[PDB]
């Protein structure tokens, strides 16, 4: 078998869906954005909150639209606002809820076709709010943490946020040439061990200026994109898609991506990257 | 809860031995021995040689019977005898060779149904290779508690024979020290020394003695387990399946279901599985009832 | 021995001592601080500029005060504010000026005394250093959660100014959030962002915050340590002796000497030490009693 | 570098009628600036009570036959040429049980230790497990699935008759190192790294008519001669050396070796808290 085979198709989904959700390609009623990982949507009403529960799939969301919600982790809540990267760890109480007026939407991926093959999957229910709002963005998120800390599998931020995030890349413009594949491009880290913010799941930022023209790159990592702001076309190896605020789109492993942008666009993306590289399996080639 | 599916399954050596043989559970047409790993009895008859070549996919090879052929790993060849833990690890080049009468045949184990889900299946041809290392290189080199000191490995184990002389000994040996193990018996793992982890990165594993009377207790584990009987016989419980074996079976416990064996004679048990994939996403788990 | 020897003995400066100024305990005529650690004083005057090198020892710079001055490391370079903790990895070329008025002292921490006795001591000029990257490229960089995904990083944090201002802003935020540690007040370590680990391999780094009022318990640790009053004002009791402390004064608290501290107002404190090295080997050990 | 400690020698045989072995650091109590070396003689019938030190120490055997040492519940026999290690914090005693004096080289990290400040003891306020334990256990390439130990190698001593038939091995198997002969590195097997965290050992062997090239490290080496003869070079300062005798290696002072026999080099330094810091060098 020279070259990856498929397992998973080019896909796309302009955010004019339902307006839970689940988005799948070639693996038909697998519930599966990818061969590793599921995506969809979903969306809270105002006055809905949920029971707090826990798993061993990890879990990110990041916010499409609408204020006034939260998410807790393990007893904490951060308020939810667009185009944060919230994460539930793998074995930590979670749920959420919003006593707001809007309608709040956002986007999960987890790795549920992964622990599904590998054979990892349990789940319990909680039987409690104890943390104060706001709390770990001084213990883990300015450069420092506690001196006893101790943790394993980790990223105690459970929620990157879009107005830092954002600017990171605006402030990365003004310091030096974007890169030709994939624009102002940074990965979220764990402070805790530099590394990826969850054992299974990878996950990235990236800016591509009005006007963007990169060239193809191909990695083996199938990859879940969505546009947080900006437009423009991509091309997945060979078919073409338009897309514009809020969509989705998935690139298979080995097939060429490019962008070509008509704003300043913002992708979003996620994989099971961590999991490749940890295995010596990751191959990247810009060509 | 839990979950899991590749069903427990068993071959018996005597109907099947009459032939590659793949073997499926109860996912038919999947090519797999489980949802992550493939496994099959390999044959090469007197005088097959098989090319050089070099795939991201791991593998590894116990020997079940005959004596005469060689396997080779980027540069050296290796004996293959009964029992032997040989392994051709990912990114380099491997064939191998029977000079010999006799058939040779042996297990193979691959993440062919990993890398695949995973998205990272290369391969190619060598452009054979020469053998620069002397047969039995790697053993003062990689396999005597010491290494040189400026070595450059990597993801991989440089022991890619582990000799069942050598590994059939500790497992005896162990039983003149203490006690056995209650679920296990005298159970022990294959080692990277370079590392001191899995031989390879995305399978592990291990070789067991269960001395003759033994009736161990019920465990669970998360890494559905592929068992080869490299000797002995008795009986088996996989959560609700019970089998008799006797040499060179194989059965499969799937993830979650509770192992226990009962033996008559001394049974030694090589298994494997994906463990180390497991372990590096913080899922593994084992309850030990 | 039973406890550490450990020798070093218990110091105190005081900020009256203005002058390139070491601090030398009771190891008299070695220039260190601890038997591992240098401290100092430089100060740079209005109008200086340092020629650029790079050694072996890795050293740290907490601007006491005095504004206008800068650092830069490998290329690149930044202000130098009060309470700023610098870093200039080791064998990474660093240098750095005063085009202001106002001098410009800060307070220096080496690993000299350790590689002189391991054996390590490498020195080199550079040949005539630019620019290279603009002014706070470091900050979105490494230090907003996020890094480049071809990055080549060792062992040295790329972070090289943990600001006071965000650092300050931290035990502030750590404040409102819960009750002090019994011992140490409100206590956090500087922290790679690659790595997750110490911001150089041989040496540590805290700020701790110690409210007015505070009264801590005592405590101990095998790490001689190199405290720095930021701001505030208090007593410390370090095993049997105790120290008045003002803005700005350094003492030193030798392996296994119980400390503790009465704060009468907030008070922030700097500190460094061997911790590391000790980490690395199992050899780190704390008695919170 | 600067290095504080010089070339030294000594003459096994001459010093041979425990024997502390400092350089021009006089009063030091140590061979190099961060390690202490020693011979310790343990006569007929002796038995030292168990203890523990979170001080690192190695012991190869110099000769004698009978006697053993026992770390945390096993005893192994100490042959010539046997590496035996006491880990940090684990019960180690000794004792022969048969006639003849047993003479072997001690290796600790005690001035580092001092340095640092990390020096605890115990006086033990007892077998549990039988001899030859460790080598099925963690010494034939495989390990106990639920082993968990950590800054320590489980293998408390490398058999002489095994590591040099490796080096043996390894004459048959390709062409010397220009400069270290055929050295190799006793490791870890539960890490692949050193034996203990701040001192690595290596055994080579330096064939017949050996004449190597100059070498430099950082580390502040200490060799001793398990058999054979020749001369060393250090960074000038020459010696000429026999069966037992020991040297040491200033850090970056350059070392070789011309030999006379077929000879074998064990060595120790403390290379592995260099490496961990990023400070380790070495020029060829
Ligand atoms: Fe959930
Ligand atoms: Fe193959
Ligand atoms: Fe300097
Ligand atoms: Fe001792």
């Amino acid at each position: 078998p020279k070259t990856p085979n498929a397992n998973c198709a080019p896909a796309y989904w302009n955010y004019q869906e339902i307006r839970l959700v689940l988005e799948n390609p070639a693996l038909r009623g697998q519930s599966s954005i990818t061969a590793t990982l599921y995506a969809g949507l979903q969306l809270i009403m105002p006055g809905e909150v949920a029971p707090s529960h826990r798993h061993n799939q990890s879990a990110l969301r990041f916010i499409v639209e609408g204020k006034g919600a939260f998410t807790a982790v393990d007893g904490e809540r951060t308020p939810m606002n667009e185009g944060d990267f919230i994460l539930t760890p793998q074995w930590r109480w979670h749920d959420h809820g919003n006593p707001g007026d809007e309608p709040v939407i956002w986007l999960d991926g987890l790795d549920l076709p992964l622990v599904n093959i590998l054979g990892c999957g349990f789940a319990e229910d909680y039987p409690p709010v104890t943390r104060k709002e706001g709390d770990y963005l001084p213990r883990y998120a300015a450069n420092m943490l506690p001196l006893r800390h101790q943790t394993g599998n980790s990223s105690p931020i459970f929620n990157y946020r879009y107005d830092r995030s954002r600017e990171v890349l605006h402030d990365l413009t003004r310091l030096g040439d974007a890169d030709e594949w994939d624009g102002y491009k940074m990965r979220y880290v764990n402070p805790v061990t530099g590394g990826y913010p969850m054992p299974s799941m990878g996950a990235f930022l990236q800016l591509l200026p009005k006007g963007f023209a990169s060239r193809v790159a191909r990695t083996t990592d199938s990859t879940i994109y969505h546009v947080v702001e900006g437009s423009g076309q991509v091309i997945i190896g060979n078919e073409t898609f338009s897309f514009s605020a809020k969509d989705i789109f998935v690139v298979p492993t080995w097939h060429g991506v490019s962008f070509q942008t008509t704003q300043d666009s913002v992708l979003f993306s996620f994989s099971d990257r961590p999991v490749q590289e940890a295995l010596g399996l990751f191959r990247e080639a810009r060509y």
